[PDB]
């Protein structure tokens, strides 16, 4: 899992490759991403500011004239959402602009996060109805949130983890949910807040339904069960479920401030099942021994979801020690689902 989303960072041009039939543009590789650029705007090795997909860029026709026709209103401001595109057949994701367009970054170094100085914020799809409830309090500071870094941003890490084994799970398109025990308190959280129980709150309903609160009372340990709530009325319901349900993907050990490993998590899920508490888990694929490029990893992401008749969002890879994870989102999914 991870820190702040570095939406805009100083990165380096990698290989530049022609786009057949399109002499005014070319393909720039930037880490594990491919970005269409104007012909000659970069050469291999040049630095630039790379803005990832899901960046929302406030309207400014001087700095960002290439975005001018894509301006929308979003959370009260005018600007452009960057999203996946496919131009002269070339997949294109993000925006890469030369350093000389940013005189205020004259003193910066390759790798720097420039999101805040450039005023970039994150676009997200709208939240689903009964997933915001009354707030009890902050997302607990003693539990990690569930964000995962992208494979495209991890090129040296993927190389450094050659030979290491990963649990591979299907990435479900829902909302992150955490149900935890800390001493005398059991709480249910969404992605960012701890929620109050009401008749209408979806997370609480899913936690009562699968007896996972009872399961935590049984284990008698300070643990956060983290998973995806999916189903009807949640993010278009890709799985075509009836009703909603929680699918575990991680367990956080609150007292040790660490995740359980995949084998430790499997064992505890088995113990819960063995004692009548059936908490469902995200689909687990074959463990992978890593010996792969980012491209090769991305090529794995499309495939069957929980519902084997639909094409999945992607995959999450969790190293067997529980200390290194990342996501590989299916670019076919991003192409199909323009609201993603
Ligand atoms: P996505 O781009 O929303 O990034 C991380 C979130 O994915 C959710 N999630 C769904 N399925 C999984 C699996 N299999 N492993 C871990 N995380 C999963 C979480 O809500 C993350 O916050």
């Amino acid at each position: 899992s991870m820190g702040v989303r570095k939406l805009a960072t100083i990165r380096t041009a990698g290989e530049i490759t022609p786009i057949a039939g399109a002499e005014a543009i070319e393909c720039c590789h930037v880490d594990g991403w491919t970005c269409v650029i104007k012909k000659g705007e970069f050469k291999q090795g040049d630095r630039g500011v790379y803005f990832e997909i899901d960046s929302f860029i406030k309207e400014d026709n001087d700095r960002y004239p290439m975005l001018s026709k894509q301006v929308i209103d979003y959370e009260g401001q005018r600007g452009t959402r960057l999203r996946t595109a496919r131009l002269r057949g070339q997949l294109s994701q993000g925006l890469f602009l030369p350093m000389d367009r940013f005189p205020e970054l004259a003193s910066n170094q390759v790798g720097d996060d420039v999101t805040e100085i450039l005023g970039i914020t994150k676009w997200e799809p709208p939240i689903s109805t009964n997933l915001s409830g009354e707030i009890l309090g902050e997302f607990p500071t003693f539990i990690s949130k569930t964000d995962q870094e992208r494979v495209q941003n991890l090129i040296p890490q993927i190389e450094e983890n050659k030979g290491q084994k990963f649990e591979v799970t299907v990435k479900l398109d829902g909302s992150s949910m955490t149900v935890y025990r800390k001493d005398d308190h059991i709480g249910v959280c969404g992605r960012n807040w701890e929620l109050r129980e009401t008749a209408t709150n979806a997370q609480w309903h899913a936690a009562r339904r699968n007896k996972m609160i009872e399961g935590l009372q049984f284990l008698n340990r300070n643990l956060a069960l983290q998973g995806e709530i999916i189903g009807e009325s949640i993010q278009g319901n890709l799985e075509k479920l009836k009703g909603q349900d929680f699918y575990l993907f991680d367990i956080y050990d609150i007292d040790k401030a660490q995740y359980l490993t995949p084998i430790e998590r499997q064992s505890l899920v088995k113990q819960l099942n063995d004692n009548g508490f059936t908490v469902k888990h995200v689909p687990i694929l074959d463990d992978l021994e890593l010996n792969h490029t980012a491209e090769q990893i991305l090529a794995m992401a499309d495939g069957p979801s929980l519902n084997k008749n639909v094409k999945r969002e992607g995959l999450v890879f969790k190293r067997l020690d529980g200390k290194f994870s990342f996501k590989a989102i299916s670019n076919a999914y991003l192409e199909k689902h323009k609201d993603r």
